[PDB]
């Protein structure tokens, strides 16, 4: 590689929902126009990544999956005004534009461009860039980033420092920047509270060093992998609560502990029931529940609407609300400024094709964010 | 009156769910340790009124019903100087301490002293203050203003404008202050906006009225009484609609209308296939869905997690965010400045015992706010 024309690298293919990834040859199309192909260099182990082996989380599958990365640019296309080869960029997964009243809304972030709420599984007119045996493979949201190649379109490239530490500065295209923006952004941790954030990983201590900065007096902890309560604790959790030690319900617990509820409560697993059971351990009068998470498809979780009727604002977000192409370049500067720490989530750094044990740490337990180093 | 220690009178009683009220003779002892003895002027049939009948808002019985009224001052009991004798009031169904959180807290309205939460049959005291019959009858809120007079407790009542029309103000005691302070203080309704709001009645017609003050450009109101289609656009709406002129789902209708979905949607009406149809109803990314009605006991709805995940914020609330014993002052207040309507949700002076028709003309379409003078 490097180039104009057609490279020939190494990717990490899903051919089919539930087996490991077949490291492989693929050939990534030069781009086209509006578009940047990223030589990449470090990615992240998210969990929204093991979701689509499972296919708890839909896409065109084959796909080479991978969305929360960092990596160097080569080649741009035609009218390409934004980044300049041989430029720091940061891929993203939830785009900006300048139109699409979501992009032109003061609090909007989810671009209608995004490929995340009824995904083609491919570029921005409809095409691949990834061909492997003779057949295209699939691109997801818009990032694909355990190839060693990608081209994303103009719109979901954002471009950072240039002495950048794209070794850890890459849980912003993702990790940290949507677990800290939901606590200071979504939900919006006023100065002295009580938050409980269910979950305690990746992105679910983002969410937990996010209220320690808004303020927040107390911040508990519900994870129900003891393990992660350390990590955690030396984030800025101050209680630490395992639902399974328990006989009682855990929203009356969580609930007798702030008795009343607690401020603010953030759900980052996913889960229908811990969704709801977030909402119930928060104040009926003025409990601010955020859902992070990202559910098994079209599955329905049966609420009582009397729940929310005493005053309770129920939210979501995607990102941190943060809106994509303004926010990813100046929430580096930031970690470049010792504004907050990367390194404390991080527990490993596999090489790329080792990337079979990198998921099977996350999900075969404890040891939260790895990151597969090209 | 000669007021110091029990009285008989005119009571509207609901001695079972499913059959009329039965204007008895019902005996009414001494305001106590601290509560007001008040004689009745005017009251509205709020259909929270008609909830306590059907079986969908349970409270215990045999009750006097009524929540929104206006009246005078008799008796004071004793630690008092909040309102004398010979004062107008407006009874409050979500009271105030100011000696709880919710109280204390700047934006809690759900004091946490209450009786709808977990319905009593009140008096804080735990006991009886009506008889009717040697079988004492119960409380509805801290209020049941269906009788000629009732005694109320200090900490859920209001002195008000002297100068005041207690049959035009005894809607500020819900009606109209919980549809408007739910677009204007829970909703905090924009300028430029689209709400949408769901019930064009009693309180759905005080939302179409915030929504104008808020300042929007267009309110359109969905209901299946074409009929209820013109107080509509007398009191703010553009656009009026109906489902059942529609092959398709009216979230859809909806959705091309503000195409890309509206930005306020509201609902009050306490359908839980309308509180959803509605939360659908806003923009994926940054819409509002106040849910404002009062659902069926204990029934749940259905939804996915990701009606809320994509970024629509979804709140509730009961009165209309407005703390108890500061507003209703001001709001009065604010009428005699001929600063916002009160009589287009006006359309029938029934007088009391002629109450068993106002519920008969709600039932109906006839009537949208029929104020029963005593
Ligand atoms: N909204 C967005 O844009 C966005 C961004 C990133 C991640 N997410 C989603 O948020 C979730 C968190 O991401 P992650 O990478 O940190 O995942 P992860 O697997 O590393 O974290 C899951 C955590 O929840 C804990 N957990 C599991 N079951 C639990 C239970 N019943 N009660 C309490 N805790 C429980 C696990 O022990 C673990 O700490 C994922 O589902 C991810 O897909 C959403
Ligand atoms: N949250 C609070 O504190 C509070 C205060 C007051 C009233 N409420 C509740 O709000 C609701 C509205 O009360 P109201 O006095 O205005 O009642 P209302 O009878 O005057 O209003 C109901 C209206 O909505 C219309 N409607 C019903 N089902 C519909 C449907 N499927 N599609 C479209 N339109 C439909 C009806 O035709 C009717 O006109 C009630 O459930 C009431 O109990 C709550
Ligand atoms: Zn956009
Ligand atoms: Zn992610
Ligand atoms: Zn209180
Ligand atoms: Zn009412």
């Amino acid at each position: 590689s490097t180039a104009g024309k057609v490279i020939k690298c190494k990717a990490a293919v899903l051919w089919e929902e539930k087996k490991p990834f077949s490291i492989e040859e693929v050939e990534v199309a030069p781009p086209k126009a509006h578009e940047v192909r990223i030589k990449m260099v470090a990615t992240g182990i998210c969990r929204s990544d093991d979701h689509v082996v499972s296919g708890t989380l839909v896409t065109p599958l084959p796909v080479i999956a991978g969305h929360e990365a960092a990596g160097i640019v080569e080649s741009i296309g035609e009218g390409v005004t934004t980044v300049r080869p041989g430029d720091k960029v940061i891929p993203l997964f939830t785009p900006q534009c300048g139109k699409c009243r979501v992009c032109k809304h003061p609090e909007g972030n989810f671009c209608l461009k995004n490929d995340l709420s009824m995904p083609r599984g491919t570029m921005q007119d409809g095409t691949s860039r990834f061909t492997c045996r003779g057949k295209p493979i699939h691109h997801f949201l818009g990032t694909s980033t355990f190839s060693q190649y990608t081209v994303v379109d103009e719109i979901s490239v954002a471009k950072i420092d240039a002495a950048s530490p794209l070794e850890k500065v890459c849980l912003i295209g993702c990790g940290f920047s949507t677990g800290y923006g939901s606590a200071v952004k979504v939900a919006k941790v006023t100065q002295g509270s009580t938050c409980a954030v269910f979950g305690l990983g990746g992105v679910g201590l983002s969410v937990i060093m996010g209220c320690k900065a808004a303020g927040a007096a107390r911040i508990i902890g519900v994870d129900i992998n003891k393990d992660k309560f350390a990590k955690a604790k030396e984030v800025g959790a101050t209680e630490c609560v395992n639902p399974q030690d328990y006989k009682k319900p855990i929203q009356e617990v969580l609930t007798e502990m702030s008795n009343g509820g607690v401020d603010f409560s953030f759900e980052v697993i996913g889960r229908l029931d811990t969704m709801v059971t977030a909402l119930s351990c928060c104040q009926e009068a003025y409990g601010v529940s955020v859902i992070v998470g990202v559910p098994p498809d079209s599955q329905n979780l049966s609420m009582n609407p009397m729940l929310l009727l005493s005053g309770r604002t129920w939210k979501g977000a995607i990102f941190g609300g943060f809106k994509s192409k303004d926010s990813v370049p100046k929430l580096v500067a930031d970690f470049m400024a010792k504004k907050f720490a990367l390194d404390p989530l991080i527990t490993h750094v596999l090489p790329f094709e080792k990337i079979n044990e990198g998921f099977d740490l996350l999900r075969s337990g404890e040891s939260i964010r790895t990151i597969l180093t090209f």
